[PDB]
């Protein structure tokens, strides 16, 4: 079999892999990115397509333009289950044509020196003497099986986790997730019969009956075009998401023309803290494969880009030291936990609480202003729920005359702070990963028990 020598092999070309490729480009490295999809479909996984402008501003990722930017977003309207209370949170973002933008990032990375093979699947790892050393690839364009050696593999395969899952199970880089730590989500893009009101605002509808463990959304892509969908928690035995969608669509999108559909589809999305380590010998894991998604709102394209940024940084350092061991690549973890992962861990706790609340709880808490809109934003963006804000919340609901999980909010805030602190003390070397992981697991185990 043909053998080729590369510095870096990136497996997957979605927002995570493409970000890694772009950030590593123009540096004189020999880089190959592969994706199983044909070029014109790369980036087309089902998504709401909404991403904060701040991510592009912080990471130096190409700004969306032309047909790539479908609609400018100025904020989100969050609806209570009874739709009687709407919270508005302001913030600039983009409703993107995801495949078009993703493909442009890849084409620019390619112009900047990255080699790209589409219709090419990494079939199995090359794993020797404890290191990932590359991959066996099947290129369906040229109909060739190829062995590619690399100093580092960037595993960016999305939820499939289709490369790292083939490594020896004792390695921390093969970590799986609980079925209840992901949602299944489904969306369609449709034209509307009536102009969309406040089309610069996304709509998110909380409802435990119509989207248990997730939410419904209505994300305008123009004055007369909308991405509408829902997510529901996995591992709970819920019926087909397609059936939830059909049953409740009219509640959230009475205005759509069901004869003018542009796209439809679903996929899984992780909703938890990141992989305990995103680095091991010869390999870094990013994006959905590394569980980079915000656990409370389900947004993962921004954090995918952050993970690509951190991967590129760690890889450049490893080429300086010549050390591609877990320790040599460990900055991946330090960078990612600082930039997003510690917040994710806090939000993993908060999500578990929110998923257990009843519609009556959410209606009451929103109507009574249990927390401010700005407090919700602080939780979403920093992962902080200050003990103070918790105290005010408890005073607000002190008149509630029935049993409610809402009264546990102070304890939830305490657990959030505790896990955030553990993440701010992320292990400085692989030798401490195990004991730290057990501490985190214990916090989660105890927290789960507190809600049962
Ligand atoms: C319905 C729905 C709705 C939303 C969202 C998800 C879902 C399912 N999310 C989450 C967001 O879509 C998601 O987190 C990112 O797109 C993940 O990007 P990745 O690059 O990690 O994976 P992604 O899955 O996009 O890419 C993985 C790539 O790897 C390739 N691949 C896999 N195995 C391979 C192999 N062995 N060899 C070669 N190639 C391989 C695949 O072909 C694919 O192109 C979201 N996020 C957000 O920010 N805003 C939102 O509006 C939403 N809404
Ligand atoms: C409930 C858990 C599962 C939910 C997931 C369901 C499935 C989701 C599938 C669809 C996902 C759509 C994703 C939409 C993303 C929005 C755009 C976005 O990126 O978010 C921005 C932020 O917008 C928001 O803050 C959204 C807030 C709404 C969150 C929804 C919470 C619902 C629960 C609240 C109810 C309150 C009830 C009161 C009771 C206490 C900022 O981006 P960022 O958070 O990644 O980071 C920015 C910063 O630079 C950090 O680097």
């Amino acid at each position: 079999m043909k053998e080729l020598k590369y510095d870096v092999l990136i497996i997957g070309g979605g927002f995570a892999g493409s970000s890694a490729a772009y950030q590593l480009s123009r540096r004189g490295l020999k880089i190959l990115l592969v994706d199983s999809k044909p070029w014109n479909r790369i980036g087309d996984k089902p998504c709401g397509d909404a991403v904060s402008k701040a991510h592009f501003d912080k990471l130096g990722m190409p700004y969306p333009k032309g047909e790539e930017l479908e609609n400018k977003i100025n904020g989100i309207k969050l609806y209570s289950p009874d739709m009687q209370t709407v919270w508005t949170v302001n913030g600039e973002g983009f409703e993107l044509n995801a495949p078009l933008y993703n493909q442009r990032v890849l084409k620019e990375a390619q112009d900047r020196g990255v080699e790209i093979w589409d219709l090419t699947t990494a079939m199995k790892p090359i794993f020797e003497d404890g290191y990932v050393k590359g991959a066996v690839l099947f290129n369906r364009r040229t109909n060739e099986e190829l062995t590619v050696y690399s100093k580092v593999v960037v595993e960016a395969t999305g939820y499939s986790r289709s490369f790292r899952s083939k490594l020896p199970p004792e390695l921390p880089i093969t970590e799986d997730l609980d079925d209840k730590d992901a949602d299944v989500a489904y969306r369609e893009v449709l034209l509307t019969k009536e102009d969309i009101e406040d089309h610069d605002y996304l709509r998110i509808f909380i409802d435990q009956e119509t989207s248990p463990g997730g939410y419904w959304w209505y994300f305008p892509k123009g004055k007369n075009k909308v991405n509408v969908g829902l997510g529901i928690q996995g591992g709970m035995g819920y019926p087909s998401i397609h059936e939830y969608y059909k049953k409740y669509l009219d509640k959230y999108a009475p205005d759509v023309d069901k004869s003018k559909l542009l796209v439809k589809g679903g996929a899984l999305v992780p909703t938890r803290r990141p992989l305990y380590t995103m680095a091991w010998n010869g390999i870094i894991v990013i994006g959905d494969s590394g569980f980079t998604v915000n656990p409370v709102h389900g947004g993962g394209k921004g954090s995918a880009m952050i993970s690509g940024y951190c991967a590129a940084k760690a890889i450049l350092s490893a080429f300086e030291t010549g050390d591609f061991s877990a320790s040599g690549l460990w900055d991946m973890n330090i960078c990612y936990v600082n930039e997003y992962g510690a917040k994710q861990a806090s939000l993993d706790i908060f999500r578990r609480f929110l998923q257990k609340l009843s519609n009556d709880d959410i209606n009451y808490g929103m109507k009574k202003k249990i927390i401010k809109e700005e407090d919700l934003l602080e939780a979403s963006e920093k992962g902080d729920l200050h003990l103070s804000v918790a105290d005010k919340a408890m005073r607000v609901i002190s008149g509630l005359g029935r049993p409610s999980l809402l009264f546990k909010l102070k304890a939830v805030a305490e657990s959030m702070k505790k896990i955030k602190e553990l993440y701010l003390n992320y292990p400085r070397s692989p030798s401490s990963l195990g004991s730290w992981r057990r501490e985190v697991d214990n916090v989660l185990t105890e927290f789960n028990k507190s809600l049962s």
